[PDB]
């Protein structure tokens, strides 16, 4: 309905704002753009489903997220990809892992503090009805 599309529009507005706050954080610059295959050749074969904050923005705008659970699955994908690609004990790997976990924790913390549980529940019930 028209009411329901207003609901999803509010969700998109909320998700753009959260994603922008993540993308301007200096700690998360490594996650703001897709991995360039020319710079990193072994990536595109180790990570089967790349995800980054710029691609998150595109998906918001393509109306791919109808719930924040859908959005958090891509945030979690950004994190788990980073952990999978950087499993070694060396400092570079361990710095990226720390930032990946901080990206995840920050996203979950903003949503917990700022997204009304009933708003998300409404989003899920509209989704489950389609
Ligand atoms: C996405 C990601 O996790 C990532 N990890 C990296 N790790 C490394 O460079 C070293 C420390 N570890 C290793 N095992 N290669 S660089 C990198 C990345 C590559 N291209 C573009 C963007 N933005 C990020």
């Amino acid at each position: 309905s028209m009411q329901e599309e207003d609901t999803f529009r509010e969700l998109r507005i909320f998700l753009r704002n959260v994603t922008h706050r993540l993308a301007i954080d200096k700690r998360f610059r490594v996650f703001t753009k897709p991995v360039d295959p020319d710079e990193v050749p072994d990536y595109v074969t180790v990570i089967k489903q790349p995800m980054d904050l710029s691609s998150v923005i595109s998906k918001i705008d393509l109306h791919k997220y109808l719930t924040v659970k859908d959005y958090l699955r891509d945030i979690d994908l950004i994190c788990s990809n980073a952990l999978e690609y950087n499993p070694d004990r060396d400092p570079g790997d361990r710095l990226i892992r720390h930032r990946a976990c901080a990206l995840r924790d920050t996203a979950y913390a903003i949503i917990k503090e700022e997204l009304d549980e009933d708003f998300e529940q409404l989003c899920e019930e509209i989704q489950e009805s389609r």
